[PDB]
């Protein structure tokens, strides 16, 4: 159209403002580019051959996919080549990587490579997560620079590898989305400064655990099936991929769920790399981000693969929850 | 890789036995093209401003898209150029079109051409769903040629736009998997001769209608999350676009249902373009396809945009749900 | 744009015609996809390393090239499936592929898997030559079912991987050009039934050789450069890649030549799979194709691998060249 | 392949070394978007319908194409939405275009959007080229700070939309060719500090022009068709198209030649945007380009629309012909 808004010059207006090193700009740069390339494989990956096990287990338990390998391996060489990072923390290492000296950055990134495993061979829409820290410590780069609450978060966001492809991006000012041109390879925006609807009709949770829920997630689904005041009922959504059931949320509003349960007393989600950057761009839409008890983003973590509850959406939705959960406290 | 089994040579070879006037390899050949063009729109959607409504209602009281319109015409001129068809039937159009004598053939086409619309604007996966049936009559083609049983089909299968183009492809002998390869705009070949668990572990239905369900689906449900033998629950997934469910269903196995309930005596589900085409691909990947009492393929239709319940998937879990309704009768 | 005329359909519509066994279309069908598979590495071809030597010398004593073999293995592979084939002949292999009785259809396809060799690795534009005859003979397929004169084609045309990729396909009544569309990998019609100009502007020879030319071509060259009329004298163009030379001449007009010279009594391009079916577009499009002494379409060939002058354009500068050497002969 | 050196990454680094502003990679960084931008519409253009003439005649007496027109909107806007140029010269504008202060930088950019207009049409080879100065001046901008000569030079290059697209990129250091990857909108280096051969086999130029050439060229071709030393004479390459010329002379070594001739005292070939960029590159490179009395990067310009004969190449070629050119004057 000859006159292009592109994540990269959108980026750089922004960070503009407040004059910078402009890595910030270099590592969301190599971010996209490590997401069109995830972007490519995943288009093709029964042709490529790219479903499948890599034949391993990853600290918390998942079976590992070679498309979670290829996608981390990407991710990490990109990050590392952008100058702009110290420590990375990944769903698929056990430690935190720490960045050799020539190519440190002021950056530590958590991310989740390809989020959504379940989905990936049934074609369902899958993912890439991240939140991006600066370090705050004056130490030589650590593990211990990786463990800040969410609300330190300088940047957050996500791809999503559905019928299209697109970047959500949360930042101090608000949420932009930016879709992928597969033409010309460009991220281009087309939602400017995304707000979340004050209350939605939409709740998405897995109920095959209904046996597992406590009471307030058990009243809270029963007044989502029969109203009190009558009005309609809520419609039920759940991909099954956190990044998916996620961004509609975000865009049509309503509410998340993937809470403690009985077996779980730290829900299934991971802090560092799914839950705080969702809880991120929740908060940063005007939505909230909730364990049932506490704001996910006040977190302390102590360990960078611990797991979280996490409840999010719209705010008049996420409310009426907290409510249910203090009237059983 | 230098041999490439595309879904344009796997049609000839296979129609080649059956010594054939190959309309239908042209007519299969013809609406590939319409589903890469697609495909193609539908990964920019955004970048094109593709998404919002068109300003119409159909038959069946759908706020139509802008990508409705546009798969639909494409559908259309592609299935005439292809000189295979005399009869098109199609969510979008009021009545049957009949074919202009020049460009006839013996083929009857039944299709949705843009299906998954709630889930249009939010990225997740959607679909094109068609249905082929031989003309039967020697009267001049009418409408009334659509109206034959779902066993009388010839082809059916779907169009999946998720993570990764899908051409799913059931026709008397099995189902086959094609997947579109976007370098060389080609459905290769990836899945041959697919075949559904007879068991599953997974249970697909919009539980916001709880307050609306017959009492075999709300028992069959409480069963999924409470079992009788203490075996682990079922998992929950609800994507929202039939072809996304239905695809899982049959690549993972397990059960998905849109029901008659206490509003719809008839479910939402539209007999012709997607209760059938679903129900011949299950049936002929070794499961099956109900609407609570009786087989879906054998329903007589009176009326080209007729709705029907729908219950499908591995055959062991949809017979247990036959059971409960035989129960209740 | 919601109605597509693509090489596919163009086909069945015309072959249509004279109802056939329709394994022309499948011929030609078969032979778009190894087109965009070589067009696709093309475009990749240095980030894929598919630049070098393969390390084998041809029959004509071409140093092979690693895309001259993948390009031949890609065309071979889809012949053979097309079940429209029984005689192959490749520039790149020593005899006549004959094809496995299975397989077998009535088409023999001569052809230049990658043609413009000298200009891969610059990035020059390149293609893919190929000249189709029906079976003549009742006997057992052989090589000698590719020894027919260029009259008897019943195909000829070209694929070029310029600035943009072209099919452009003679037959019985016509040239038509096609373009490939990137985003749905389908040829579509740009140009129908090409005319060459009566004359032209240009002329395109490899003056290199001027030490060897024959004083026909010197004089004629001479009256390029010099006119003695003292109109303005032709512009040059070389290319070095027969296709490219040979398509503008197509479309812009003027001549190309490629004569015997005093080191070569024949020329260097082949007869069966570059001047005969460029030698077929050119009549086709009106234009003639010359030795200098004689029709390049009526010479009977003793060997597949048999080079020819050619002369070949508007055909009242290739006639203006024709008068020279009559007037040296 | 999961480690993927781009042209953005290795600009980083390059010009990390000299602690910078930065804003030369964002300026380069907007160049390659919308050289993907021209690649893609051109890869399309007779399905776009994007051959033909806008109706206008630029400075210099062209007749402007449509693709002129797309590709030029398309590089001013990038160039100015980087933030990175204060004044901008185009082959298609009368006047240097002044930025707006809001977006000005320190960088003066020369540019031809769309070189090898004959041979649009014809799908042959076509490019962009450009060449980027610091602002020297104290001054408001003008169109004064696009005098300078070609050794002010600080970054030169082109974009090459051939079989492949290509950009070369000639900074203080060296050369460095980057190949575009469709499938991920990259530009990646494929050849690393490129060097010309000193001395090549092939001659390149326009041949048509024999009556108007001046002694010393006409020596020089009759020279190479007819060596002195019985050695082989020279190959003859002219594509049409400066990009291509220029390139293949690059990589396989040679001479490039557009001389002054009788009717033209100063060439036909642009100084600013044609002559000096590809002067800078061969001279980064190793070889030489001179009008053949003096060196084209020491011209100092008078009009931003000056012509200059060019003849570039490897150094042993080019050297021979200045030899002749001595030895006539
Ligand atoms: O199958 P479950 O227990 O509902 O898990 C679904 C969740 O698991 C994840 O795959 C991450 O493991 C998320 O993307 C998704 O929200
Ligand atoms: O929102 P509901 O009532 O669950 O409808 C979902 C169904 O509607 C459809 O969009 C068709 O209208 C299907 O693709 C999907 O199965
Ligand atoms: O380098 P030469 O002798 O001019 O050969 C050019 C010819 O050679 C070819 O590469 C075939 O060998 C043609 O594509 C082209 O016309
Ligand atoms: O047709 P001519 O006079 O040889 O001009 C060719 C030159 O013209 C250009 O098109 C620029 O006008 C160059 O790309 C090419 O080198
Ligand atoms: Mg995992
Ligand atoms: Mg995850
Ligand atoms: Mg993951
Ligand atoms: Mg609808
Ligand atoms: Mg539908
Ligand atoms: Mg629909
Ligand atoms: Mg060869
Ligand atoms: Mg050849
Ligand atoms: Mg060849
Ligand atoms: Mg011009
Ligand atoms: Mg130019
Ligand atoms: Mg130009």
């Amino acid at each position: 159209d000859t006159n292009i808004v592109t994540l990269t010059r959108f980026v750089w207006e922004e960070g503009r403002k407040a004059r910078g090193t402009g890595e910030m700009t270099q590592l969301l740069n190599s971010l996209c580019t490590a997401v069109k390339a995830i972007s490519t494989a995943v288009r093709k990956a029964g042709i490529a051959h790219l479903y499948g096990i890599a034949g391993s287990t990853n600290v918390t338990g998942d079976q590992v996919k070679k498309l979670d390998v290829l996608s981390n391996d990407l991710v990490i060489n990109v990050l590392k080549s952008s100058f702009a990072t110290c420590v990375l923390v990944s769903e698929e290492d056990k430690n935190a990587i720490i960045v050799e000296p020539e190519k440190r950055g002021k950056y530590v990134v958590c991310f989740d490579p390809l989020d959504g495993s379940s989905n990936i061979d049934c074609l369902v829409s899958i993912g890439t997560i991240f939140g991006i820290y600066r370090k705050n410590s004056t130490d030589e780069p650590s593990e211990k620079d990786a463990l800040q609450p969410g609300r330190n978060l300088v940047a957050a966001g996500y791809a999503l590898y559905g019928s299209a492809t697109m970047l959500v991006l949360a930042m101090v000012n608000g949420v932009n989305c930016f879709m992928l041109d597969p033409a010309i390879g460009e991220f281009i925006l087309v939602d400017r400064d995304v707000k979340i609807k004050k209350k939605g009709s939409i709740y998405s949770i897995n109920e095959g655990y209904a046996k597992e829920f406590d009471p307030a997630i058990t009243e809270y689904i029963q007044r989502k099936k029969f109203p009190p005041d009558n009005s309609a009922p809520y419609g039920a959504r759940y991909v099954g991929s956190m990044v998916a059931d996620v961004h509609r949320t975000l865009v049509y509003g309503g509410i998340f769920m993937y809470p403690a349960n009985k077996k779980s007393p730290k829900g299934k989600l991971r802090l560092l790399y799914e839950c705080n950057p969702m809880a991120y761009v929740m908060e940063k839409a005007g939505g909230l981000a909730t364990t049932g008890k506490e704001a996910v983003l006040d977190i302390v973590p102590t360990d960078i693969h611990q797991r979280a509850p996490i409840i999010l959406g719209s705010p008049e939705d996420v409310t009426e929850l907290l409510e249910i959960y203090q009237k059983h406290a």
